[PDB]
């Protein structure tokens, strides 16, 4: 799945912790099952992107990778 994690959350690569948090909440909610009934897989990708980017060590590895 070659969508980048920043893109998945709809943020720029310079996103602060606050901006990641906001983006994650916005995505999690767009995936309200009342807007997106079949959105389970997409929300796992979103969940995974946030889990990487919100961890300073994992995010450093991710950025180094680029």
């Amino acid at each position: 799945k070659e969508t980048g994690y920043y893109d998945v959350l709809g943020v720029k690569p310079d996103a602060s912790d606050n901006e990641l948090k906001k983006a994650y909440r916005k995505m999690a909610l767009k995936f309200h099952p009342d807007k997106n009934p079949d959105g389970a897989e997409q929300f796992k990708q979103i969940s995974q992107a946030y889990e990487v980017l919100s961890d300073e060590k994992k995010r450093q590895i991710y950025d180094q990778g680029g």
